[PDB]
């Protein structure tokens, strides 16, 4: 006929559909790694050659982190020495921040913070960035006036333009799949949530040694 | 035998099942997106026929948007003038509100006041609405108390019953497998996040060549 | 050949994947409840048999429900009592609290304050997370601090170990596919969402005819 499979064939590849699925569903895992593989490689201009996200480390680093986080994350908080720690051990590593506005208005406020500082003068970014990430209160404009302050920073003007960068961050965020923070991206893979040092450690070791 | 396909073929089929989805992860995509219309179509009522969510627009709409969408969002508190100019502009374009207590406390409480005020008073809601998107800091008790005042609300009890269609509109965005705000419902698609007002016109006119 | 399948049959097959789940995506979901499962069995331990994680009820309950949480997070402070109410009504069914930092600083906060109390007091903890959780505000340093003065908790500090503790349940939320909460393990299903007494009160008896 105009069909290479017989009808009954045709029903039970259908029944193999789901049945495949349901007794081995890392199947699914697998394809959404995937999935989540062709979008590194599509979205890989606006994760790394973005030049309004800031960056920490050596413009010439051989190895860069992607790191996804919120200001009002907690393991994002404790996070994020982590990472710039890596920095410090290996030059040839830097990390790339994408600030997103989670966890709220004071997210995206503070976002827009480092994103205006980042711009106008990116030598003081990181200042900022360190003691956004230290606050041990959930921000709010007060406080976030009282980091620019305490930084140097507070002659800097939040800008709308900033907030478009925010938002390329969030529509970055989404095509990955990225749902929570901390998430940094490194090399091929996405690493969900906070990791201790030495795991870290580890993991851009196994990156540094495929270059 | 009692089966169409050989055991051979039935294992090549589940290997198949496998390499088809992990070299073409879109077809999960694809599989989502029916996913969703066939949720659109199953909740139709809840989301369109719901006395007790806010409309802003004619009631006598030929278009609806369903808004999705949290007052201590940052990006919803700048996409909904956005929604709401789009019912000034096109009056046969509809939009109904349904708050969401996604970013904790204070997003409960200020749905609760919103949609406590719709109902009681429907011609008096969308001043609050707005003063409360407007607000430029997380909202909390005080803020919120101000909002009524400030929207000459503060008369009007937040009720329980009015948390009960908020958690219907949590239970309804879960069903259609939104996990982020702003989202908004527009004919048989559902728009992740906010969009530039251009884009908007544009999405809103392609469903009102559909009617 | 060395195939089973034609190669016509083989992409009949291919396009069957497709055509399958794209015409019938309920497929998908059974697939992810399998995986639910799985994840379940795997993380069994994690879930009933950490002694870090605060119970509710009798230690020797012949049915354990695990109450993935967030004192920030509103439908969890309305469902908590409903929880607490079936340990009344139903000796024989306990709770285990997994406090989530979902919605921030302040979530982590009280999340390392309750942890930290069951830890060097065990019988100090239901005042101090009944007291967070009927607290009508966002939590803040000074809110949390007033609790444990109210739930005279505040001779006991906060531990960095009760930090590791808050990571191991958000590292099982995420295994087990939570993104939500009040999220609520009970026998083998994962109830999403809060829902009334009675309701519960059914699912629970379900799962006590079951032992």
């Amino acid at each position: 006929s105009n069909a290479a499979l017989k009808a009954a064939q045709e029903k039970e590849v259908r029944a193999l559909v789901r049945d495949t699925l349901v007794s081995n569903p890392e199947i699914l895992e697998e394809a959404i790694m995937a999935l989540q593989t062709k979008a590194l490689a599509s979205e890989h201009d606006a994760l790394y050659n973005d030049a309004a996200s800031p960056r920490i480390g050596a413009k010439d680093a051989k190895l860069v982190l992607v790191s996804f986080t919120d200001y009002n994350c907690p393991y994002c908080k404790r996070f994020d020495p982590l990472l710039e720690k890596i920095t410090e051990q290996y030059p040839d590593v830097a990390v790339i921040i994408k600030p997103l506005p989670f966890k709220g208005e004071s997210s995206a406020k503070a976002s827009q913070a480092v994103l205006s500082v980042w711009k106008e003068d990116p030598k003081a970014f990181l200042a900022l960035h360190q003691r956004l990430m230290q606050k041990k209160t959930m921000l709010d404009n007060a406080s976030i006036e009282d980091a620019m302050k305490s930084t140097n920073t507070s002659k800097i003007k939040l800008t709308d333009d900033s907030l478009k960068t925010l938002q390329n961050n969030l529509e970055l965020s989404r095509k990955l799949g990225i749902q929570g923070t901390p998430a940094t991206v490194i090399g091929d893979t996405i690493l969900p949530g906070a990791v201790d040092y030495d795991q870290l450690e580890i993991i851009v070791k196994e990156q540094l040694a495929k270059v």
